[PDB]
RNA sequence: AUUAAGACAUUCGUGAGUGAUUUAUUUCCAUGAAGUGGCGU
């Protein structure tokens, strides 16, 4: 918008007024309340002196990460994570089967990619 | 003038020597910085 605190400061342009330019300020971006972040592959460690609980957790962890979203506005798709390796073993979980198992209604959208994106 | 008289149970002597109020005990357990758009029909 137009204020001294906005990270993207929209300013009048010498071009056609119907189009507006933008300015990026690092100080405002450094003090924003929340940021959308994407990381590379990272580690979740679970420690327990109960071995049977660890086995049960290994059984249920992929389903848990397939069922719940994390972060702010997690209803709308932010913070989606899936399990790739468990104890240096790849995990093969049918996402649709897990979603069907743990949810009442499931719907899938016909998304498309035009061979370039 | 009498089987009598005379005579400090007294001198010396440190209640003292060696001795950590110490061994042991997690200021812990629980918990989503998160909920939500609306008009422009």
């Amino acid at each position: 918008g137009i204020n001294t605190n906005s990270t993207i400061i929209l300013k009048k342009s010498n071009s056609d007024p119907r189009k507006k330019e933008a300015e990026f300020k690092e100080k405002n971006w450094s003090q924003i309340d929340k940021k959308g972040l994407e990381w590379q592959d990272f580690t979740i460690k679970i420690f327990s002196l109960k071995g049977d609980l660890i086995n049960k957790i290994q059984t249920y962890l992929p389903a848990f990460f397939i069922c719940h979203n994390f972060g702010t506005r997690n209803n709308k798709g932010f913070g989606s994570f899936t399990v790739e390796y468990i104890n240096n073993q790849k995990n093969i979980c049918n996402v649709e089967d897990t979603l069907k198992e743990n949810f009442a209604f499931v719907y899938k959208k016909k998304i498309a990619l035009s061979r370039q994106s």
